[PDB]
């Protein structure tokens, strides 16, 4: 589990969104595994605006932050799970790291700020849903 709290937005994995998220919806994209809902309180996370390919992510199944090298956001084949059928997920970045069921939502961050959230795992891989192109997270 986990979210990005930027301005009056909450950024979560679409597959983990709550009823309150759906009742306060700003934007959702199944192809990216992302959903954004509105918040009453202002958050403290800042979004990175960059093409960093190194950073650090939080792994809840280890209680550890790991430094990683990750691929540029791409259209990556993702295997069928309890949340989605076999499909191409867009804006996904891959790294080598521990990610098991429950690690989705952990933040990936670089020197500039938050890059994305854990969205895939297994096989000693971890995938991150990129948020750096969502410029609207910074206003309104
Ligand atoms: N965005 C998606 O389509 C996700 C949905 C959750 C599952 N998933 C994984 O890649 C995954 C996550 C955690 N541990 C794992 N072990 N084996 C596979 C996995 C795909
Ligand atoms: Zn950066």
């Amino acid at each position: 589990s986990g979210a990005i709290y930027v301005g009056n937005y909450r950024v979560v994995n679409r597959h983990l969104a709550t009823h309150n998220d759906w009742a306060n919806l700003v934007w959702e994209d199944s192809s990216r595994d992302l959903l954004v809902s509105s918040t009453t309180a202002q958050g403290c996370d800042t979004i990175a605006r960059c093409d960093c390919q190194t950073g650090v992510y939080y792994c809840s199944s280890r209680r550890k932050h790991y430094p990683v090298s990750f691929s540029k956001p791409s259209l990556i084949f993702v295997e069928a799970s309890e949340y989605y059928p076999a499909r191409y997920q867009s804006h996904l970045m891959l790294a080598v790291g521990h990610s098991e069921p429950g690690d989705c939502g952990g933040i990936l961050r670089c020197q500039h700020g938050v890059v994305g959230i854990v969205s895939t795992g297994g096989n000693g891989l971890v995938g991150f849903a990129d948020v750096r192109d969502l410029l609207w997270l910074d206003e309104e």
